[PDB]
This record gives C-alpha cells, sequence and structure tokens, in this order.
C-alpha cells in the first residue's frame, strides 16, 4: 500500500513524490488527475500522467469529450486509470492563471468524498496559480475520505508540512 506518508489529519497523508511513481507502483484504486474542462493533459501533473499511460488518457478523455462535453470548473468525471490505477478521477480546480473564482475549490475537493481512497495531487496548486498552502487548508478540511497527496516539488513539501496547521 502506500508507504512513507506524513499523518496530517486523520485522513489526509502527505509525501515528497512524483505521483507517475506513486501510481506505478502503489497501483491505487484512484489516481486523481488535475484537470481542465477539456480534458487537455498538456502539463502539470496531467500532463505527467496522460506520458505515462503512453497517451491512452488524452484519446479516452478526447472521446468523452466528443460525448459529453466538457466539465464545469470544481467538477469531476472517473475514467480509467489505464497502467496508473484503477480509475482515474479528472477534477477540475479553478485556474487562478486563466481568471478562475478560487472559491470553486472546495467544490473541486467534495469530488473526492465520492472515493474511499486516493492518490491525489494538490488541486489548482503548480500551474494552476493558487496558493498550495490554501489548497492543503482547504483539502483538509472539505475531504472526509482518505486521501494520499503526493507534493512533487521537495521545497514546497517542506513548506507545506511546516506551515501546516
Ligand atoms: C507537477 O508537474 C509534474 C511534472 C512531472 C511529473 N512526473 C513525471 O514527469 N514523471 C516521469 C516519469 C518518467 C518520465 S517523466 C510530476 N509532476
Amino acid at each position: 500500500s502506500f508507504s512513507g506518508y506524513l499523518k496530517l489529519t486523520d485522513n489526509v497523508y502527505i509525501k515528497n513524490a512524483d505521483i507517475v511513481e506513486e501510481a506505478k507502483k502503489v497501483k491505487p484504486t484512484v489516481v486523481v488527475n488535475a484537470a481542465n474542462v477539456y480534458l487537455k493533459h498538456g502539463g502539470g501533473v496531467a500532463g505527467a500522467l496522460n506520458k505515462a499511460t503512453n497517451n491512452a488518457m488524452q484519446v479516452e478523455s478526447d472521446d468523452y469529450i466528443a460525448t459529453n462535453g466538457p466539465l464545469k470548473v470544481g467538477g469531476s468525471c472517473v475514467l480509467s486509470g489505464h497502467n496508473l490505477a484503477k480509475h482515474c478521477l479528472h477534477v477540475v480546480g479553478p485556474n487562478v492563471n486563466k481568471g478562475e473564482d478560487i472559491q470553486l475549490l472546495k467544490s473541486a475537493y467534495e469530488n473526492f468524498n465520492q472515493h474511499e481512497v486516493l492518490l491525489a495531487p494538490l488541486l489548482s496548486a503548480g500551474i494552476f496559480g493558487a496558493d498550495p498552502i490554501h489548497s492543503l487548508r482547504v483539502c483538509v478540511d472539505t475531504v472526509r475520505t482518505n486521501v494520499y497527496l503526493a507534493v512533487f516539488d521537495k521545497n514546497l513539501y517542506d513548506k507545506l508540512v511546516s506551515s501546516f496547521l
């Protein structure tokens, strides 16, 4: 199972790790993707998870979008986890760099509550432009299910742990 995670709360754990490498090792039931509404997995966690699936995630996502249209900011969809997980929960956190509403971050994390356990990144952090300390705070105050957070950046990981209230 998940190893080397620091316990933050009863249900939130954190580790300085590459979510692609964590997913290939654990093969969790659910890996969360930091998706956009179009499921265009270009960069950040999305680009990395998609590249690990040899673009199979993007092919499946384009078929999903062709059928269903775009997701909502704060929304999600469950697709295959390919070689990474049983399922991938594609969750759209607000992208502050695209001028999206930061209040939608709590709605985005609510999607995690539909799954007992998840391997996940911090939503809206990194290239999405939100403050990762705020994202972790919203995560621990919103998610009630077991969430194993993988934070790629070591310095950010240390900052998150040392400032956690
Ligand atoms: C948040 O941005 C990222 C970017 C990259 C990553 N992981 C990777 O790229 N992993 C790779 C495995 C093998 C070859 S490259 C995670 N997070």
